[PDB]
């Protein structure tokens, strides 16, 4: 129940936001999709149960997934543009640590970084 | 660059830094790591290049995962946390464009998310 | 979007409206439903986004399709009335053009022309 | 016997008429063509009797199709904008009955409407 | 067409309020999940069409289910507590008469009876 | 321990009271019936123990149904109306506990809910 839409804001909290409609929603998943004219969005959350196996402890698997669509143009051929997040934990982990992680992900991926790993550095 | 140590910051912005160190680097990978008694903190950074096709756009991925492993103890046995992100943009694309998205997604999950995702909200 | 709720107004603007209410909605699918006694009404949405051929236009479709099943009474058995509409244009194209096409077939198709077509004029 | 030519009216009631002349006529079945410069238009309506089968109802069903044929332009190739609708019933079913669906149809499917379904809204 | 949320108010009208937030919906049915620290709720809604038979009434099945889950606790295992409510009517049948039933059943299944019940009063 | 009578008041509280007289008591079970000119009521309060197992919690299921049963008319062959609810807990638990599920069921059970269910609004 996340809502009928979903807001991507492009280059951060600073602007340029691009609401997307809910488009489907089977097996605890959503899609949500926004056409445009010269490039479409698109955004998918994903919910798994890795599957169980014998002497071993069971994982779960959330996943976030943005994708631009550019069409193509003229000559150039059209591709896209991705980005997405997969948390994974056991089951029955502590949510409020789980969340930490993840939340310590998204504040040390800002556009400084995205900048580096763009340009291969490790 | 990137650096020599690696700060995974727990609860997000200022939480509880952990700051891990460059352990290897190989194959345009990058490990860091940060050891204590009863977990450890892993972060890695990978680069691919998807292979050329003939009539297909080249794309490359970018990646960082942080990994926090809990070691066993008494009855409860050792298990892990895991965050992760992938940045998947054709090969010449124009940089700050495709950082925007990542920007975009980082400010999209936040503690708020985080718990709807891990409470299978979709 | 697209609502809750759709009402099938019979015999056109200012007909009689038959409200239906969403009852599923699973692969890019809606599905619309209005029981009654003597018959049911029923109205699906479906959207396809035909495959990507090595060299050729990738297209999407877009159908909504009502149809009201008459239960069987009697010797007469039980049978359906049905009509429906197939929207299908390029993956990139101007929607704002595609919707002017739909638009010139819903003014095309009035109640005379259905006579017409009925009575298989040509 | 639905004339000579059939106008395509883009947009809807609004304007922009383009008057096809019929083209061919075989089977129950008329083809209206308009060459035009940058595009061509098509029209076609057709009338089929669904396969009769041993106990069960027979049904007749009658299609209207508008199709845009969008020529090559330099690096774009050709491509295609479509919209038809198919109107299926038993054999002998009331005809007026069967106009008032369809008729609904027409009038539910709008400009507004439209655009949520090529928004893939559902 | 349920709606985003669900709320279990535990011990009836003006008893504790347990919102569950809707989780999946496939075929034909919803799931609403709401996890706590010490247990989780969970509510599922089915509809099914009975096996139509030849010579016989076609009926119609509706669901809904209500699921405590007790995670385990030291010694004592995980456990659950359900009640689920099941109508049935024939496919035609007058809703309003349907509903009218379930309606008594409700309005007779209080605490007092639960009481009794549970006590193998019969 | 139930009583002589049972009464069923169609329609919720305030409704039609229609009150059934015990017709029999068995195996943890009772039955009440109230024939009537065109239909005739039935309820039945059923109480088992689910099938023991090694090592597992063992359940106990309480059950209770209404049906009125529509007699034949004319060319209207004869059929029922149902509507049942069943309460699942492990032996050994809080009775207050288990009953306030059961009253967030009833609660949440109205005229307004059982209309969306037999509309098929999942
Ligand atoms: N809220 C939840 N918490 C934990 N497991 C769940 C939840 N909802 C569904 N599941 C499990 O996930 C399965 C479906 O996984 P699949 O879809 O990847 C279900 O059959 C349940 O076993
Ligand atoms: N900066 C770069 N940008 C794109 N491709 C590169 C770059 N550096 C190396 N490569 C290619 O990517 C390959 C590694 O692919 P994968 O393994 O990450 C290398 O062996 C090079 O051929
Ligand atoms: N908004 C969208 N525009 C175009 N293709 C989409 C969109 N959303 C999903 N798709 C793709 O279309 C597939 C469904 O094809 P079909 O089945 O309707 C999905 O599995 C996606 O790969
Ligand atoms: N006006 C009509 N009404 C009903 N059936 C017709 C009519 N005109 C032709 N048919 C039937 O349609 C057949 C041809 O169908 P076909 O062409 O799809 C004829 O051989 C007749 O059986
Ligand atoms: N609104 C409806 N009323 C009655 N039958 C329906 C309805 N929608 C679907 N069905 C039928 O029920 C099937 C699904 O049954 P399921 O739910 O047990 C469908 O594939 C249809 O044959
Ligand atoms: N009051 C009770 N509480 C729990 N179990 C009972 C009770 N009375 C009988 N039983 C057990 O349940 C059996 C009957 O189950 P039935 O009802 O499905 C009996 O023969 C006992 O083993
Ligand atoms: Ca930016
Ligand atoms: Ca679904
Ligand atoms: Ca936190
Ligand atoms: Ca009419
Ligand atoms: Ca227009
Ligand atoms: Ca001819
Ligand atoms: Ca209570
Ligand atoms: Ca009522």
């Amino acid at each position: 129940a996340l809502g009928d839409t979903l807001t991507i804001t492009l280059g951060g909290s600073g602007g340029t936001a691009k609401v997307l409609r809910k488009i489907n929603q089977d097996g605890y998943t959503s899609e949500y999709y926004l056409p445009e004219t010269s490039s479409s969005f698109r955004a998918k959350v994903r919910h798994t149960k890795e599957s169980v196996k014998p002497n071993q402890v069971q994982y779960e698997r959330h996943n976030v997934e943005f994708t631009e669509t550019v069409y193509a143009s003229g000559s150039t051929p059209e591709f896209v543009r991705q980005a997405y997040v997969v948390i994974r934990h056991k089951v029955g982990d502590v949510s409020a640590t789980v969340s930490d992680l993840g939340e310590a992900l998204s504040f040390y991926l800002n556009e400084a970084l995205y900048g580096k790993l763009i340009g291969w550095e490790s």
